[PDB]
């Protein structure tokens, strides 16, 4: 046996069995779906960025009823070190509000000032060289960034000129700079704080940050390419797992823990090894004819992503060098690989096709002459038109809480709801952040091997329409601002200037949203049973013992930010509340 089993071995599971293992005397195993990947350049290098190396295969979204009843591919990892290693390496905390709110849900010790304490014991921040922090206006507040935790995080020692445009044009539109977005506010904008190890200027994923560092120890097991298939019980007490590998042979395996069973396998794994193991919603589990264990009809309800948009631009006078360079300049291309290769320097320590600055808003600094319209919208639209009929009342209980709570935040000018960003290229990036569209994934089988039914259910909601429209809107003064207008931009088809109307721009919107930034979480919702949560305060699964869930199927909903430092920090608070209850060193 081993102390503790964890399912998935991605941010969270590698961060939970790091710290456990600090116990000499606590054994682990993490059973990981994927494989280790093999340090190749386009997951090493920012500017060889390659994510799809380590894509979960097969995996595609129901027509989406929001989006012209469009099927969208499913973007998640399946790699050791999960998201980290495939991801885009944008390291932002979200706002005090997002934790504050958690813990008003119902969930005692959730709070900025309890995150606080993890998020700067998560990681070591690098600063940026001072002639890179002064020409650059890179800022930072020392004093809540960590600087003895083990994932590495730090800037790329490069930007693209246009980025100064873009910038500039911002704060012309109302988007001041942020003197730290890790201080719990990001009203403007900022440098994006990337988790690169800048001694090497490489990406420092979870799989090295929370698995190499600690190779050594002879308790921390791992297994790649297998997949946890059902957690086994003696009663209500979770005390194993079964697993099988992830190529589909037919072998399964039985494997026993003395403490816990801990779930790290991501918004779209975690609720299908619970319905699979007979914790989840009895209408789903009576149809599949498995038996029911624990009645949590939350369980595969309430998934949420953060959508994105990308706009085409075309340009009169854009400046050289852009991020387009490095595709259709070759001796470009090759002299700054040549410059990486050499001295670390220059245009490949950038994430490819991103640019090194961002933008978030809350939603009256988007939409500062029509936020209090929106806000009346959703106040009186009742919270149950946002579910389809005949969704469990416990479901719409915590939605409705959820939805209030959101709804104070498109108060709060300290929140934010959307993103804006421009590569220095043909296209901008516009991000909703906080969705109040809900989807699903449930299982549709008894079969391990068989996909989940995904349904982002994005835009079914319309209030989330008028949110983004503003955000689309905020964009187009960015590249209409006199420090933009001189490089000469205009949006290409199907966008375009001749689209002045809310609902000119929306149709388009409708047919080019992606549902998803590979976000998903919160299928295993962190609030009371009675509101159709899955896991209490303490991330223990209702209705059995010994069993937790890590991963971001936790979250009752999405932050102002994106998911990775809370999925590092959140394992490492998740860490000493079990070494707490277990008296482990
Ligand atoms: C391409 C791409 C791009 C981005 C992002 C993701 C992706 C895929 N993200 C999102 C972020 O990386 C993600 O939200 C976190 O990794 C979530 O961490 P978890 O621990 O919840 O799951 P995570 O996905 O990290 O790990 C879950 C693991 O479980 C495994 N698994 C699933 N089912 C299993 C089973 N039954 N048995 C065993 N193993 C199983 C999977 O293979 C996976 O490795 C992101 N975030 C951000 O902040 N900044 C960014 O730049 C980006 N960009
Ligand atoms: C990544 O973070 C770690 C953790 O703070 C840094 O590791 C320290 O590195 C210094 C110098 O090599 C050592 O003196 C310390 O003993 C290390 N501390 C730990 C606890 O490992 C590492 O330096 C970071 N990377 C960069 C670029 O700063
Ligand atoms: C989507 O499909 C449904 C039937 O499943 C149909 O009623 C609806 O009109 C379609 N939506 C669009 C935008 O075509
Ligand atoms: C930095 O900010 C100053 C002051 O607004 C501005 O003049 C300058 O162009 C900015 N540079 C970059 C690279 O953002
Ligand atoms: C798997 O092996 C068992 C035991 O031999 C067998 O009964 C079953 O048919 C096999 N299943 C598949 C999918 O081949
Ligand atoms: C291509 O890049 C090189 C190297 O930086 C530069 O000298 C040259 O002017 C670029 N060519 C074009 C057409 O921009
Ligand atoms: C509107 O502008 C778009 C984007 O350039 C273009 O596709 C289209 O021809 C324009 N529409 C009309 C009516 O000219
Ligand atoms: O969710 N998606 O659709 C995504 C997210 C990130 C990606 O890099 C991607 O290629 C697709
Ligand atoms: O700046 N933010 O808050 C961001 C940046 C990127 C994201 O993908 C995100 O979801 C939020
Ligand atoms: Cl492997
Ligand atoms: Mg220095
Ligand atoms: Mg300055
Ligand atoms: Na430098």
């Amino acid at each position: 046996n081993y102390t503790f089993i964890i399912a998935g071995g991605g941010i969270s599971g590698l961060t939970l069995a790091d710290r456990l293992t600090e116990d000499p005397r606590v054994t682990v195993l993490v059973i990981e779906a994927g494989p280790l990947d093999r340090g190749e350049d386009g997951i090493l290098v920012p500017g060889a960025f390659s994510p799809w190396l380590y894509f979960w295969p097969g995996l595609v979204s129901t027509p989406q009823a929001g989006l012209n009843n469009r099927t969208v591919d499913v973007i998640t990892a399946q790699v050791v070190g999960g998201g980290s290693t495939i991801n885009a390496m944008v390291y932002l905390r979200g706002d005090k509000d997002d934790y504050d709110s958690w813990g008003a849900l119902g969930n005692p010790g959730w709070s900025w000032n309890s995150m606080l304490p993890y998020f700067i014991k998560s990681e070591t921040f690098t600063p940026p060289s001072p002639e890179l922090a002064a020409a650059g206006n890179i800022t930072w507040d020392g004093s809540i960034r960590g600087r003895s935790g083990p994932v590495n995080y730090s800037y790329p020692n490069y930007f693209f000129p246009g980025s100064e445009n873009w910038w500039n044009a911002a704060n012309e539109v109302g988007l001041p700079p942020v003197k730290d977005p890790m201080a719990g506010s990001k009203q403007g904008v900022f440098w994006i704080p990337s988790a690169i190890d800048a001694r090497t200027m490489t990406r420092s994923h979870a799989r090295r940050n929370h698995y190499d560092r600690v190779s050594s120890r002879p308790n921390y097991h791992i297994l790649p390419s297998h997949l946890v298939s059902k957690i086994l019980f003696r009663g209500k007490q979770a005390i194993g797992v079964s697993y099988i590998p992830t190529s589909g042979g037919n072998t399964t395996t039985n494997v026993y823990a003395s403490k816990e069973i801990t779930l790290a396998a991501g918004g779209l794994g975690t609720p299908k090894i619970l319905q699979l193991s007979g914790i989840g919603p009895r209408k789903l589990l009576n149809e599949l004819g498995i038996p029911v264990i624990s009645d949590l009809p939350g369980v595969g309800q309430n998934l949420q992503d953060q959508p994105t948009l990308t706009i085409p631009y075309t340009f009169t006078n854009n400046v050289f060098p852009n991020t387009d360079s490095l595709t259709t300049n070759a001796t470009y291309n090759a002299e700054q690989r040549a410059l990486y290769d050499s001295s670390k320097q220059g245009a490949y320590t950038i994430v490819n096709s991103l640019s090194t600055n961002i933008g978030v808003m809350s939603l009256q600094r988007a939409a500062p002459k029509s936020y209090r319209q929106i806000i009346a919208a959703a106040r009186a639209r009742s919270a149950s038109l946002s579910l389809p009929p005949g969704t469990d009342p416990a479901v719409i209980r915590g939605y409705q809480a959820q939805r209030n709570a959101i709804l104070k935040q498109f108060e709060n000018p300290n929140v934010g709801v959307g993103t804006v960003h421009w590569g220095t290229g043909s296209s901008a990036l516009v991000y909703h952040l906080k969705p109040l569209s809900r989807g699903t994934v449930n299982i549709r089988s008894t079969n391990p091997l068989d996909a989940p039914e995904i349904d982002y259910r994005t835009g079914t909601d319309p209030i989330d329409a008028q949110v983004y429209t503003s955000l689309f809107r905020k964009n187009r003064e960015i590249f209409n601002a006199p420090s933009m207008r001189v490089l000469g931009p205009s949006e290409a088809a199907p966008f375009g200037a001749n689209l002045t109307t809310d609902e000119e721009i929306y149709a388009v919107m409708r047919e080019l949203i992606n549902p998803s930034n590979a976000h998903q979480c919160c299928t295993a919702a962190m609030m009371p049973k009675d509101m159709g949560g899955v896991v209490s305060s303490e991330q223990k699964v209702y209705g059995v013992q010994g069993l937790r869930v890590a991963d971001i199927s936790f979250w009752p909903f999405q932050l102002s930010g994106s998911p990775m430092a809370t999925a590092y920090a959140g394992a490492e608070r998740l860490a000493d509340v079990i070494k707490k209850e277990h008296r482990l060193a």
